[PDB]
DNA sequence: TTTTTTTTTTTTTTTTTTTTTTTT
């Protein structure tokens, strides 16, 4: 799927430089071919001229140019979608979550967007026929909701073993957002020894909200934010992943998602929430690149998310 | 438990750092953690260079990292529940109130908060065999309702001896919000000397309502309580009791809690109290990540929290 | 159209020097006639006495001096204008979008901005008796939301053939800011051999946010910014054809687009697009040189831009 | 009301000397008697005892001496002013635009400074009772943004020709600042040939911003820019023209014109346009050596600039 | 006042060799006194044998020699002193503008500087009672700001007629660096026939900056510039009147006026203007041999220079 | 403390040979002994034997052979030491200013090198109690900025009465070079009938800059200038006072002074001058034949030049 | 064989928050 970074190690190149490069934070050789010339300055040791090379070597294996819109379509028809476990949801959105982009759900309280990553983290592992990706999950919590029984409960209508099913889901907790924001190197680190198919992050808001406080304080959270959200999309072009990510609301003196501008205009599908009638729920397509706004209804039950019976 | 916080004193950093720093209200190696780097560059007589070294010192003694769910699953089936002292109240929490997290009680007038709170401050010192804690109690008061008498009553039933029931349990009165802010630092001065089992809020939003009036103070409110519930919060990592605070309602214009959307969001565990016939009562889960809805009922009598007769 | 380059190889200069130019990123007799001397001298192999005579001759292919302004009024009446797809649109801009400018388009997520530059990749190519153009599309993506599915619907309600269509965009995605400024000299190149009629960006400020973050680097950025702004202008006077950018907005601490006073005195068209009811969308004409302010409105269909039904 | 350059051959110097003189820029024997003798010993051909010829002939016929201050206020007292097309604004003024000195216009985008350069490319050439010139105008466009649709519309409302209006217009587009500064030659050719009375350039600093980028290239476009603007006064002074010029703003890190003390220093009298509601705007009086501070109103309408309502 | 130069033919001396002396700009006979021997040897007709006789008569009428302080004291007790028109301004400065020395005003534009000129260029004329000096102005332009306009309504404030006021101010326009030098020989050939009593050199940088261009010509510059103010001091020492010149400002890449050491090393008194809030203006003392740094205000209005109010 | 000339009238000698030495400038018998006979050649009068028999004379009274060191070190200790006003300077220059050798101030533009001469001129009359030379001044003014006023309140500080301290200076003025130099002769005529200690030159290369302009006439300006600097050792040698000096300054293409290595060479003790805050000013050592290279700090007040509080 | 001089010039915006309270 990637090109190995070792393979940028001719004419001069030794492995001293890639040690260095790894400490940075780069795993791959895309990753440094995404890289301005300015961010590969700012490591203690790399000079001038290797920066050079090394932007040189890179865009020999990895391919940046025109194509046409053919070939482009050709290579999109093959992108794999991830099942939600409900029909209605699946039509709703084409197929299910698409892997590549990034898709926020947000809602009130108890409107079911922490049972459905639970779900997503166990149909992430099934064979391609059913809908799956046979792949590992990384989830980073940031409120303490995550509870393996659920898991336990949601694997055995999909026939796994539980202990399979544990095994291949690597959990973290964060306590501020600057550990948030390191967390994502570790993730690169991991996502170039095993195939992985899934990231989550529940939720992308919650720590900024008092790690800054009032107006004077604005600027910078917004900035710090905005770093987040294109270290995921790169991750995403890296290595071929899905990406799911959960908001909070707030009232307007109903009520509407926290994060502003920045929030907004960095996600690529957006799905808003609403309670219904015992365990149902709604679910409304609020942006979209190429689906039309409509409306369905899903259902929580014991063994996951589901059609209303 | 916890790790102590004089062991942050390897090198470059003396017992006037360590005072410094229980100043500034830390008093684990935890909570240098879990703070981030712009908090630390705070104190005077911390400035740079130093705060870089607390950092990279109680991250080789606290874990911050990723693990396995398998893992996470077997250390969290260790944690200790607390009885209620009703059979169908234990059964519908799924063994009581759980260590590590936060419970939210609210309801009308009369409808037995607080007994049950009186009844929690008693079952947290008896032995882990018949449902108990082994430890002490805090009791903030914001309402004026603390009634030692009944404490006598319910300990003469689980065979505890009444002065020592009286001697283990710490109780406060506050009268603003700063004053009540400021008495956590205090409990967690405490908790570090002793071991501690059950925190009490009663009850949270009392004094803010007369606090802040009008649309005007509206978002000053809101941040302040963000900052209680986060410290709270960190309480609960740090030390491994169990929280539990208590609320009131207002009118639509039938009965909603108050608070919006930061209490609502902040809450692990949500139930709502009814009145019904004679000494009786009803009870309902409205939010939990890992249990369905349902209701049942239990009553008040001179000895406590008990199942109808 | 332009007048190619080969006709310069006269009075001593010989295919080498063109090699040369055409390295240094020219294409053409009028990109030598509109640069300055300090611009030749720092390419290797023009020493002095050769920029001179390239200068001279360029002069005389093409012409530089003065012209009375009913000549130019009557240049200026052969100008192309590409359909929109809307009526109401293309009356409010007086026929369509123009050739030889640069028109810009702002506004809040989700208000139509990425649907437009689709049905102008398509309308792009039809005749010019129905309001076309009769060339080929350059398309840069520097968000990855460019879809070829709603190329497919677009062009079969304007009667072309979906292959042909496909096979006369080209694409391109952007992952910094200098890649973004590398790839326009490819685009002249492309330009060259075959002819097109439109180039789109979309957007242009997204990276710019974070490549240059915070006070200190806000000069730097604008320069860029200035520089990429002054290459798009030299390829609409060198080509004949249309550009058409997008933008983001922010808040007022009641939203204004970004990227300061160089990127409004830049533009020679300004629109603001608003959300309206259901599939409603409003448009505003906020700056031009001929035009009066005014409004109006259009919809989005599965087959593109439209007249509200 | 200028000498001819035909009256320096007299004693000594032939249609050799002329000649070259002509090709070298001058036109007019107020031109020989206004430059330097350092200047004159610079072109091929020209040398000493000549050199000292033509400076002495040239004082013969214009005059450069003491005269009293009672004569100057009379010889001062008969100079047009050019009306604007509205009558606050012409009060404001004390009459309208002055021939023989240099007026600036700045402001933000959109706030009228091109449409008052379009008017009064018309006004110039009307009859002298009515507030006109009765002469030529020359226009210099460095940015594109010029419309003879304009032109045509407001020529009606004065009762002009439009075939005439746009034949008595010249126009050149400039490219880069070398050709910018190139252009003033062929004005001065041009003018000895036919009465003009206005010259425009619109706007002065957009090509030096990128022709000259950073720190290190500040001294060497400061030099130029006074070049430029030395040459203007002097074809003010040899012709009896007006000038008018615009510029562009930046912000204070609320807004500032650019181009230093240079640019202040050099203009005799400015000008600060403001956006007002609807089609109105607002004009300052900035600088000025015989008028105070004060403001009024204008608008913009379909004919031209003109009073509000 | 001074010893005319006719008294020099005595000895042998002729009518013809006065004249030869006129013909190269001396006037009065301190000025032959005041002379080198190798400058006198520098006209035609005049050898040696002849200036050893010139210069040792001319020694016999004006004294060179040693005297007693308390001799100066007593002579420069009787100097007079011209007033500003503020009374702020005239308590700063001692008493007002001293004759016999230089004064320089610099600031930026619209400080007031080319106003209070135009207020002394009046104020020379009134009766020695009042403050004035009653004698006649001359003023040297290089810029092209006077305007007699001003001068009739600061008349009409000192009871002055406007006609005489008109009519007793010699003004002259400079168009390069060789005429200025040029004009002043005129100047002393016309104050040997009529008492003045004030010169004005309005900017005298303004022309040099474009007449020596960039670094490689700085040295001819700076020597131009040092003749011309030495003759400027020379024509002070001759007849006893005040000397008021102009100066520019540039950035320190926090402003600076322009010049060097040669203009800072030569200029007797140092002022500079700043702007203040609506019409009042603030002046610092920069240099003096006898008085201390101060400031004060004053203001603009339509009859001259004033009091704040 | 010198021989008169008129103690060298012995058998062949009369008094018109002393007249007419007189005449040449020759006051003393140590300025015949001084002087070379090729010197005594141009005296008109004096051929031979006459210039051989006053060189035998002068001999035996002024002592010209070897001494012993001690005896030299024993009478260089009855030398005097003028102060300055100033503690600290009188420390850093190892007491004041000494008789018998030159010393030379340099520095910028109201640096404080004339005030500093201004107090001299005053304390150089003080008793020798107090740091004082019970003599008289001579001052010789090249710019124009003597000022008897500051004289007058320095007198009142040091208790002498103003009336008589101002008849004790005396005071000229030199128009140019050849005036400078002449000025020489009748000050040594002054100093040979009543008793002097200080002589002050400011400044010393004023004239020199523009009575020699460019390269071509230099090397004769340097000659010139070390004939006037021998004449002034001299005239310290033969009368025992004090000598001073001022400079200016010029910027390297950060300054530095002017002259040459003539007046570095020539100098005994040179001190540079600088700005500081307020009215305080730097002073440094920068040459001395027997001193260190330190700073110090003083101030300018309205009674001269002091400590800095 | 000889003998140093003399400063200049401004640039360029960012970025949302947060519910209250029964009546006959
Ligand atoms: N084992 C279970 N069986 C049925 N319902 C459950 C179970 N566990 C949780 N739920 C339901 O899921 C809801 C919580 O949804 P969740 O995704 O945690 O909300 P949020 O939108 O705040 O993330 C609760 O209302 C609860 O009733
Ligand atoms: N000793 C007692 N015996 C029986 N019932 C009691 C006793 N003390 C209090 N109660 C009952 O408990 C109720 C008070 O409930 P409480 O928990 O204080 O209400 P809240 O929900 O406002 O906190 C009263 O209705 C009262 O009847
Ligand atoms: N196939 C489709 N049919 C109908 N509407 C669509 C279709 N695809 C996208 N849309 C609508 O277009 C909107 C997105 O507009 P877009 O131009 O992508 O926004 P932006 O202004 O951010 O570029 C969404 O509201 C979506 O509902
Ligand atoms: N034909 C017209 N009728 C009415 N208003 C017009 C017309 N053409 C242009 N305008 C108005 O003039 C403004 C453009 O001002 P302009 O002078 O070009 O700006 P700038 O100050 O940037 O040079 C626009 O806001 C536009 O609405
Ligand atoms: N008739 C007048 N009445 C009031 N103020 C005036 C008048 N004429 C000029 N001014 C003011 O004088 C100022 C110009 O000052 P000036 O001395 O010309 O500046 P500079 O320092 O550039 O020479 C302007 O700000 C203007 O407002
Ligand atoms: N009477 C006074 N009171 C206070 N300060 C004075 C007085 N006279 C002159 N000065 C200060 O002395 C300084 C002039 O120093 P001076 O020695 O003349 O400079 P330079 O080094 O050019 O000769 C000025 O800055 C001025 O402020
Ligand atoms: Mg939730
Ligand atoms: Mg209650
Ligand atoms: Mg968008
Ligand atoms: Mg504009
Ligand atoms: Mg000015
Ligand atoms: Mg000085």
């Amino acid at each position: 799927s990637f090109v190995p970074i070792e393979k940028l190690q001719v004419n001069g190149i030794t492995m001293a430089d890639v040690k260095k490069l790894r400490e940075s934070g780069l795993h791959t050789a895309e990753a440094v071919a995404y890289a301005p010339r300015k961010d590969l300055l700012e490591i203690k040791g790399i000079s001038e001229a290797k920066a050079d090379k090394l932007l040189n070597e890179a865009a020999r294996l990895v391919p940046m140019g025109f194509v046409t819109a053919a070939d482009f379509h050709m290579r999109r028809s093959e992108l794999i979608c991830l099942t939600t476990g409900s029909k209605n949801l699946d039509t709703l959105l084409g197929g299910g979550v698409e892997t590549g982009s990034i898709t926020e759900l947000f809602g009130e309280f108890r409107t079911g967007k922490s049972q459905l990553c639970h779900t997503l983290a166990v149909t992430c592992q099934i064979p391609l026929d059913i809908g799956g990706g046979e792949g590992k999950c990384l989830y980073i919590d940031t409120e303490g909701t995550f509870r393996p029984v659920r898991l336990v409960s949601i694997a055995q209508r999909f026939g796994l073993d539980p202990d399979d099913a544990l095994n291949n889901v690597a959990y973290a907790r964060a306590y501020n957002a600057d550990h948030q924001l390191r967390l994502l190197d570790a993730a690169a680190q991991m996502m170039s020894e095993s195939r992985f198919s899934l990231i989550v992050v529940d939720s992308v808001m919650a720590l900024y909200r008092t790690d800054f406080s009032g107006r004077g304080e604005l600027s910078a959270r917004q900035m710090h934010l905005a770093k987040f959200m294109r270290a995921l999309q790169r991750l995403a072009d890296q290595f071929g992943v899905a990406v799911v990510v959960t908001n909070q609301v707030v009232a307007q003196v109903p009520k509407k998602p926290i994060g502003g501008n920045i929030m907004a205009h960095s996600s690529t599908t957006r799905l808003g929430f609403k309670k219904g009638k015992g365990c149902q729920r709604l679910c409304k397509v609020v942006d979209s690149p190429c689906l039309p706004e409509a409306e369905c209804v899903f259902a929580i039950y014991e063994d996951g998310v589901g059609d209303p019976r």
